[PDB]
């Protein structure tokens, strides 16, 4: 049961980094998470309009998780699939998968959840229209 | 329900680091995972006997996940709860929770899973006796 | 000539972390810099009064550098020497050295330079009295 | 005295990452160093032949330093200039500068030094011909 390129709507390429490999020769399992919210926020920055610097509205990570199938190593060229699952109105949930360039099978694959808040108060908010617009653009 | 200090068998203290705090003031959600397998492996190193540098046997992270309840920021003094859930014989599952010093409530809390393999072949193996001994030592 | 514990006025202990070790077994050369401004800012926070979250005044790193003498690896217990070299009035220069516990010889050793600015304008400022007080406290 | 695109021979583009920004909104000064040896080793991997996994021969960082001129922030598109200064025969010295895409002026700029060794012994060695070949290819 290993995810596939075509199950995902948006694709970020990310350059790997020397100190991505951990001591056993392969990208540390933690790094995948960094690849996630990079992948996400990049999309959010360029399309949702936020404005992190910036924004009166910001997303927060309340939970995440990831499953690892095959190893990847610097310097290889990883690239990140992205698609939205559930989606409340102060809240969302993404599905990420990392693919090696030219492979149908995901290398690992995971999910996490954003909760949008007012920056100052950290109190939940409706997803403003422009975010919601681009967010929805990734719904299955 | 937000986990509690006494539900956990082993305790690693970890110094937070300047660049732990992300752009919105608080320790990045990713860092938690770093705190996990630090917390784990540290115990593994000192009590399972491995031997990561030298070990013919090494652990791999095949999945992990985490839920976040309250924010923490450098320079505060986090400290990490640890306990084993399930436990096969080439395989294990930890349950981690991070605690601010002193608070009864976990700040976030998560789990992940080790698979022990022969370093060279990366083929699964029986948990050698010393590991299994200290691992089991954390069983509920 | 390899620096020595007694040449340094303040001492931060820092827990090493699993993914500190790079692919060749030893704490990545980059991590040292992380250890620096952790070591610094920690002292700054607790004794200069800033206040990074809240501070109208913040420090910026305009240059740094480091020389490496002996390797260190998670899980060993490094610990960080600190002292001030030069010291203008909107500007300062620290000298850091990392020590294995206990060794008289520094493992690596480096320096870097803070420039205090008004957070908003990022325009240079006089070091406010409390900072200057604790800063000077580390002058040779 | 701020470096210029045309003073450098090779150019790595590197994607920035969410947790590159530190607490004051801009890429942490430590990250530049990660950008350095990424930039380097990538070139070394694809052209010097090593083989880090791999190699009986590996490079080590004995010193580095960096000067910061202008700030950069995720998600902007940084990209790394690269050119060799000095060059012994067990030893080398690179000059790095980071450029924002479409700027003549470097954002920061730095140097560091490799020392090649036999992996196992960590004892110096002559730069094998293929490395030396591509290394030299970057001499002023």
């Amino acid at each position: 049961p290993r995810p596939l390129r075509e199950q995902y709507l948006h694709f970020q390429p990310i350059s790997t980094r020397w100190h991505d490999n951990d001591i056993y020769g392969h990208v540390n399992n933690v790094t995948y998470y960094a690849f996630f919210d990079t992948a996400v926020n990049t999309y959010l920055i360029e399309r949702g309009g936020l404005d992190i610097q910036g924004g009166e509205v910001i997303g927060l990570v309340v939970s995440s998780s990831c499953d690892y199938f095959a190893p990847v190593a610097f310097p290889q060229r990883i690239e990140m699939g992205l698609r939205v699952a559930r989606l409340g109105n102060s809240s969302v949930q993404y599905e990420l998968a990392l693919f090696l360039e030219g492979q149908r099978e995901a290398c690992a694959a995971g999910r996490f959840v954003h909760v949008f808040v007012e920056r100052r108060s950290s109190r939940p908010v409706a997803i403003p229209q422009e975010l919601r617009d681009a967010l929805a653009a990734l719904q299955s």
